[PDB]
């Protein structure tokens, strides 16, 4: 949340977007 919130994720479900499921993470 916050800095890491709707922006990243690749405005999907936290895994399949954003490059890998580490990114949302952040």
């Amino acid at each position: 949340y916050a800095g890491v919130a709707f922006y990243i994720f690749t405005h999907q479900g936290s895994d399949f977007g954003p490059i890998f499921m580490t990114i949302p993470a952040f």
